């Protein structure tokens, strides 16, 4: 793994930590602080050590001068003192400052140095965040909650985590202009996040979404839709057969790779299992969906919150030809193990994976089924740690804005 830097600070002595997580070395530290101007450097030759500050501080902001990946812990005292940050004056960091934030916070739950509580806390602040890395941060941290939660019986907290996300970004996202003006940022921001709204029926983006689709189809797929809103208009056309069909058609006579993968995961996000068994079957069968697009469509479908069971069946029933295919050693091979089951947190599935996997010989051994096993190992141990908590943090926060003392 990668170092993790402990900062504690007692009144005006910063007191700081190196250790290897999963011996030393001269770690050159970088901070700022809430009386600070400038960029402040110390280089930690020692496993601990303290350096003293003119003054006492709100809030203290390290990084580390080095390539790659680390985290800086700052335990319960200095979570919050950022988390105060974060909610008052978050541009007083910059945008990749509050990413790491973000990405920190939330391995620290992994790793069992933070509560989710505090993490979950930190993410409020996001109501007000506008930059494109925290919001893809914040994202890439809380999606893979509710993917866990989808495969299993969970649906009250899963919808309430949901709400939880879209009242994070609902701001952004009513901001955003069906269009595809600005930079490069603007328009990937704008085109994940009605995507995004769509997905969670956020009904102002899914009814214009649904009216963009109408329009597109009554003309024969004729009219231009901005790029930046195709894949939202897409995936919401593709939840009724009549729009399902309409865009399975259009694959098949458009010579455009980006429209043919925009239609390729909008059909593969209905909620309709005749057509998601349609695609796996058409897809490895090779002649209507190339068989070069079935490791994406199968992983695709493995995510679906109704298609995850259709897609580890398949690769179940179907792996000797799937390897004839594809070829044991192979990353399709890899990829596909990965998608169909990397998202499994009980012991049951664990058991079902080790048996289907050990059940193999000579065709068992992959370094794939390894590393599922891992990952499925953790989430089991992240769930029943946490899922009670996050139950619990939900419900209370949603009671809190009906009522709090504050409101006295």
């Amino acid at each position: 793994g990668f170092p993790l830097i402990t900062i504690t600070v007692r009144g005006r002595n910063v007191h700081m930590k190196q250790e290897h997580y999963m011996y030393l070395w001269h770690v050159p530290l970088t901070f700022i602080t809430s009386k600070s101007d400038m960029v402040h450097r110390f280089l930690l030759k020692t496993k601990t050590d303290v350096l003293i500050l003119p003054e006492e501080v709100e809030w203290i902001k390290f990084n580390v001068g080095m390539n790659g990946y680390y985290i800086v812990h700052y335990e319960d005292d200095g979570w919050d003192s950022l988390t105060g940050l974060l909610k008052g004056t978050h541009t007083a960091v910059s945008s990749n400052d509050r990413a790491s934030l973000i990405n920190n916070a939330f391995q620290l739950v992994s790793i069992g140095k933070l509560s989710i509580e505090k993490a979950l806390d930190l993410s409020l602040y996001l109501k007000h965040e506008t930059e494109i890395m925290p919001v893809f941060q914040g994202l890439n941290e809380l999606i893979p909650m509710y993917k866990l939660m989808e495969k299993r019986d969970m649906n009250e907290v899963e919808t309430q985590f949901k709400a939880f996300l879209i009242r994070l970004l609902r701001d952004l996202i009513d901001k955003q202009t069906w269009t595809d003006e600005g930079s490069v940022s603007e328009r990937m921001l704008r085109s994940q996040l009605l995507l995004l709204a769509c997905v969670h029926n956020y009904q102002p983006c899914v009814q214009r979404a649904e009216g963009y689709f109408r329009k597109w189809k009554e003309s024969n797929g004729n009219l231009s839709l901005p790029v930046d809103v195709t894949l939202a208009v897409f995936a919401v056309g593709a939840q009724s057969t009549e729009g399902w069909d309409f865009l399975y058609s259009k694959y098949q006579f458009s010579l455009s790779s980006t429209e043919k993968s925009q239609i390729e995961f909008a059909l593969c996000r209905t909620q309709n299992k005749e057509k998601l068994q349609w695609l796996l079957d058409e897809s490895f069968k090779g002649d209507k969906i190339k068989t070069q697009e079935f490791p994406q469509i199968l992983t695709l479908i493995g995510r679906n919150p109704v298609g995850y069971p259709l897609a580890w069946q398949f690769l179940r029933k179907n792996w000797n030809k799937l390897v004839q295919k594809f070829e044991l050693g192979s990353s399709s091979i890899a990829h596909m193990v990965m998608g169909t089951t990397n998202q499994f947190s009980t012991r049951t599935r664990l058991e079902e994976v080790k048996g289907f996997f050990s059940s193999l010989k000579e065709n068992s051994q992959l370094r794939c089924v390894q590393q599922t096993i891992e990952t499925i190992e953790e989430n089991i141990g992240w769930m029943d740690k946490n899922f009670d908590k996050i139950r619990v943090w939900l419900q209370s926060e949603k009671l809190e804005r009906m009522h709090h003392h504050h409101h006295h």
